[PDB]
């Protein structure tokens, strides 16, 4: 369908673009075109309008936090995360196209395993226990907030899993 093609091309990585402007800028463009927001290290304010992303020096701004609320990010789109070195915080909220495979993809990026401190996954209806468990590879995670994930059916097992694999994790669960 047209709409499927459109979502795919919103997500698809342009590796020329990564070469030209660097991973953080290329990922910022992906996220904002897909309805997400980013915040750079050293800045208080968020980037929320694509057209206002900075044009100041090449590869200077580094993503610290991502807030993808009501966003069409999915699957291959997350390949834009591969070159990012400093991402500490990700919120995925009402990301209706995200699935376990998206979380798996993220969890396998060693760059994210090194940097990630906080993750929030809220009202992403496809996510299941499988996708959540994959997040144990984020070995430095300090905060994980899960909310309104009806596909997550065994929350007590999730708690016990993380209690072993990430004993210092603050795990906040608002799950039925
Ligand atoms: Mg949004």
């Amino acid at each position: 369908s047209f709409w499927e093609w459109l979502n795919a091309v919103f997500n698809k990585v342009d590796h020329d673009r990564i070469r030209d402007v660097g991973p953080d800028r290329a990922a910022s463009e992906w996220l904002l075109r897909c309805g997400a927001m980013v915040r750079y290290h050293g800045q208080q304010r968020w980037q929320k309008d694509y057209n206002h992303l900075p044009t100041g020096p090449l590869d200077k701004y580094k993503i610290q936090a991502i807030d993808a609320t009501d966003s069409c990010i999915m699957s291959i789109g997350f390949d834009h995360m591969e070159g990012l070195q400093y991402v500490e915080k990700i919120r995925l909220c009402k990301c209706h196209y995200i699935e376990d495979g998206c979380l798996e993809r993220l969890s396998q990026l060693e760059n994210l395993q090194k940097s990630m401190l906080e993750m929030e996954i809220i009202s992403c209806g496809n996510v299941t226990d499988k996708g959540i468990i994959a997040l144990h590879h984020f070995r430095n995670l300090k905060y994980l907030f899960l909310s309104d994930l009806p596909g997550v059916k065994e929350k007590e097992k999730i708690v016990q899993a993380f209690k072993t694999s990430l004993p210092s994790l603050e795990l906040k669960l608002d799950l039925k």
